[PDB]
């Protein structure tokens, strides 16, 4: 119901203790296509925390982690699962939206951004954030919209790791805050859309595979199927693996290392083990197999999971894939 | 006057930091009944008072202290003047409505509560409180109303002390409250009717007469006339008499002891004193008289007068009476 | 057949900065909707025990602010058709149902879901699967919060049908431990007020925790040399007389406990010190009145 | 309004030579028609502790045999408006309710109780005029018979409204006596399983006597120098197991026992011998199901 | 149900100059409308024994003159719904009441009471709450008067159903006291034809006092070392022959005699002199006809 | 109880090495409710050390509890069903053989191998013909010692994501 404020003359502005918008569940619709099918829906993303330094993507170093491709889980936590299914797609709405979950008594910017390039560096100053064609900014207690005009281009789903991304991607998403303060969030970010699919075919994969030759380098990989990770998220350093999943949800890990001998497997970072993690050590090579749950937020000193005390590390492979935690391993 | 809210998009809730609503003064209507009158009118109650644990009518342990009866002055502070001249009452329209008299940073919850029969023990957890059919739960800082709906059997103003008293009274109302903090109160609880009054009679009196039987039994008593007081509320144990008068107003009080000795009449609760406090004390038997405002607000330790250092205590006599503070005792 | 509608007080939901669902609770049934489940149904199980199967008309989930407007963070109401399907693990994915909502927890919210025509079975607790005798589950989740003061209560509100009239199965919830054995297990019987991870039996100490509001009957029957102190430094008040018998080799506490129901992982809803030797823990709760209560 | 239908056992009818009414038993209003009467509504309670009010739509006992047909004697049952009212000690007076129904103890016999429209209060707050809130009295009468072996069985069925949902009175009933005031009186609360006279505390005894059928849930705690054995010896059998503790003092037993509900007036339900300075009995009995019994 | 209709008479007004509320009785229900109380329903009490409930349908109280018109005051009618409130104490409250009518000693007058539609319990003798079991109260009084000479007498007129037929009430009052315990109080069951008050036992004289016209039979036995005559000097006189045994230690009157049921301070309706070292009186009362008196 | 019944096919009096014809299932169908992922994989569990036979299945089921043989210092794993798979295998055994690819599936890129004392662990992705084969499993561990337990983990895939050598 609508108050009157007390104290004020007519056509007055008002700041309340805090602002809401309550979000309700809708399922999905499916429309006609030029292609196979079309879907409105409606997803969360993210939620914005808060930082005193400006910092892009809650701390996620990551270039384009949420560019817009239906096969990215970081932006689509369900139209992952639809794009298995296509070779194609195409957005035709595609809006994100910002709910403060903070009161007026905030400080800070909540900037969300789209990026027509996916691969683009991401932003480090006041400037910069502000450039972009394709923003929306306010104070952290405030709502917002960003809504980005469609093309149509249609474009692959990206499940042979293209190297060139920007060409399989509709840019990128990205949101921005800074002279924030406190432990918890400002506020929390969905993506709304429209989206067409265009040729059916076999289930893309669910699983992600990284491969690097620490002896060559301790930097540097192959990486194919579904991208959880990128390079910079496997750390390979001075006795320790660290492997950073900054996509929130369950993952089955398998890593087989090439080194001859290990330390403690540890989880001390965004994410939990789930059930027990079967460990095998020999002289000359380990192999882990777990499955964790990852908050996703990306922390700069621990990782998702860590490898400790290891040594003369000559190689990683691992395999990474999405999952439900009722497949966990038992005791 | 309606102001424009910073940073909502339309159709948004906002919190302020306080909402109130005025009250204003409205003199009874007088209507046509089957009967020989209808009272349209409104009364107020009392103030919610915050606990932490969850506690119900400010810590009155009385059951039934608000029985919907148009003789039960802790229900109804004008009203009683009103049941005084009539044998049967039915209520009509019955509601009660809460405002809140704190900010929206306080915390708890408060519930307004009927309960059919008026004879029913106090609930104690939260599951208890929330399974009421007539219920009705909000924030402390938030507006509230319940509705009773009225039925159409005429029932007696409990003038005689009926034993069974659900059957001359039209249920229970009741409030409860947790998870709060602070000394002040959470808002005021308010009392909405029409009631039809039958058959005119002489007065029934303004009166209370307690008796103990001290050297049968510490606990148990007759009660006659108005309700004011409770067996509960005369504590007679360990060389102390305690009297609760836990209903707001003035009262008059004759207290006549038989016990060899007594010590100091105190004041050291709810309730102050007014004028002068008459006594005379003999071997065996006391007398006190003296007027009193109390507050009405329960208290667990302190009565609303106490007598102290008593030796052997075998008999309490006491007459109870609200009236006007100008009729107290003189220095 | 016989039709009840009612409204009934679930749990407080506790802030919390990262996501936590059903207060931290990790068991996927915990909200199953099935009138057995005192869980979720603290008063409909009362009449529950008295009939064998069930079917939902109207049923809708609400939350009441108990907490101020500077409280930050959002709660997620929740309900999964599927109630063996497990608990979401990050907020994305609570958005993924199709019935749910959402707001901030100074803000009252509804979930409203549609019934079905379908009837099934009262008891579940022989039940394999599960899904096919509950009508789904009921989630809440909360996240981007802090505070140890709650910051609102979840209530159900339906309109139910029950069947047939049976022999009663009773309110009262048995439980076992053969501490002996392993300090973590147990046979559990009768309503579900408690499960085994609820019961902490470890360091000398013995603590329970009934995290379902109400009023309890309990009687712990402890195969130890001695025992310590009973305490009720948690989420609930001792109601009247605590009755205790301590002997070597066996003790016997009896008593009536008022349980706020919120989880506490600090204070047990009551606890026992200092125990030697515990071997086994046999225990019985009832819910019930005040007004039973073990006098002094 | 809730409408419930439902059928339920009583009691036995025991021979007898001269007229006797209520196997003996000389309380008034024994069987009171209130849903929240126990002695009468062995499954109603169970639903009735939910609600504030009660109007009985439909209501009817029965009588089945269980003795052959050489059996002598006259079965009577009866339903009297008023549930204040005396027991009746003479053959013209139990002839003479206007709801009636005689047969011999080996024919089968059902009485209709015509129901009116008035709305009654459930709860026991301790009405003193107790026929303001009850619908009547079931009582039932017989003479001219012999032996031990039981006539027949009564039922009670009805079709009853339910008004207002409320906080559960519960299904627990908790016994409080002080003997070493008096070996007779005490504090009753909760539930009617048992009254005064069904405890004996005596010559260095403890009787207790559930004369209701159903499984109970009993835990009694005394206050004694020392106890002996714990006997199932009269109308009710263990189920599953016993636990006992034992101290110096004070002793406390729980279990799970199953009643027949038949009267027997030298052997109790379950008895405790050997008792030496009885000071003090507490106890708390409640209705359930067997799944709840204690384990070995 | 059973519909009866009927005209009866109640009581003779004495004059009085004080107000004077029920011929001096000081007892609040003495005209409770309820068809067992005997001293409104001298006839209707008989009927009433053998039924569970009343509900009247038309009732109104006549008075009609037994005085000449030189006679002085006023004699009032009234009734107040409310049959547990206090007696009027001045001629001012008797016109606050709703339901009065007022005239000469010399005019007939009449009070129309306006009945409801709810059905009350027969049996009053138990119940606390009167009030819930008497259709109000019917009071007379009379002031500004004199003489000896009644003024007139009462009489109440009805329409009144009764609804269960039960096992009878009885027309017998038994009344005790242990007068070795004290001079005044007493145990007294069956119909109210006296009150503790109505039976003086003091310094050697036994009164009674039946103050409710009729013909009534008798039987005291007293507990008493000896006693001298029987008289009937007050408003009573003796039907057929009295039958009179005496001992060393107890005695037994029997009579039946005919009471003009109108009070006089002076002289009991019987009475017997020189009583010595009186300890218990019993006693039985019943109205009758004076068919059954004994003969010489 | 979740089911439509199930679809089969039989045959006899055939001869001859190639098929007879191919089976297609046409179909229209409703899904009701939207959901998180359900997830691809599928996890095995014997307790050997219990019994030879019986387990714990959860998620996908790609293969049943008799497609698993653990007997005679032999284990093989029979995915009778058509595609490819990534298979995690973790044994508590003292000591394994060779891991062979002798019946319907082939081994895609690179086999990871790790044994100790006590426990071995195989990842690999294979693709499967999904036909059964009585004496031949999809994969199988040969001159395995004192096995105890097998814990495995399989998931339909892509054989892009095959190991590298
Ligand atoms: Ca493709
Ligand atoms: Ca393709
Ligand atoms: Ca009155
Ligand atoms: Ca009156
Ligand atoms: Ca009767
Ligand atoms: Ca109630
Ligand atoms: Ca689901």
């Amino acid at each position: 119901n609508i108050s009157y404020t007390e104290g004020a003359k007519p056509g007055a502005i008002s700041a309340p203790v805090a602002i809401s918008r309550r979000v309700a569940g809708m399922k999905p619709r499916f429309v006609r296509s030029e292609g196979s099918v079309k879907i409105v829906h409606r997803e969360f993303i993210a939620s914005v925390l808060p930082s005193n330094d400006l910092t892009v993507n809650n701390g996620d170093v990551n270039i384009g982690k949420y560019r817009v491709n239906p096969s990215n889980n970081a932006l689509f936590t369900w139209l992952q699962g639809q794009a298995q299914l296509y070779d194609m797609y195409r957005f035709t709405r595609l809006r994100f939206t910002y709910i403060p979950t903070t009161g007026s008594t905030s400080t800070g910017r909540v900037s969300i951004l789209w990026d027509r390039d996916s691969q683009d560096p991401l932003p480090i100053d006041r400037a910069a954030i502000s450039s972009y064609a394709h923003y929306a900014d306010s104070a952290p207690w405030a709502e917002n919209v960003l809504v980005v005009p469609c093309d149509n281009t249609w474009r692959y789903m990206n499940d042979t790791n293209a190297v060139d991304r920007k060409l399989v991607d509709f840019g990128q998403f990205l949101f921005a805050t800074y002279s924030g303060a406190g432990a918890t969030a400002h506020g929390d970010l969905y993506v709304e859309y429209a989206v067409e699919f265009k040729d059916p075919q076999p289930i893309a994969g669910m699983v992600c595979m990284f491969d690097r030759l620490v002896s060559f380098s301790e930097v540097g990989s192959t990486i194919k199927g579904v991208n959880y990770i990128a390079d910079r998220d496997v750390i390979t350093t001075g006795g320790n693996i660290g492997v950073n999943i900054n996509i929130p949800g369950t993952y089955l890990v398998t890593i087989v290392l090439n080194a001859t001998s290990i330390g403690s497997l540890t989880f001390t970072g965004n994410s939990k083990l789930v059930g027990n993690s079967l460990n095998v050590t020999s002289s000359g090579a380990s192999a882990l197999t777990f499955t964790l749950n990852s908050t996703g937020v990306p922390n700069s000193s621990n990782s998702s999971f860590s490898v400790g005390t290891v040594v003369a590390l000559t190689r990683v492979r691992m395999t990474i894939t999405r999952c439900s935690p009722e497949t966990a391993y038992l005791a």
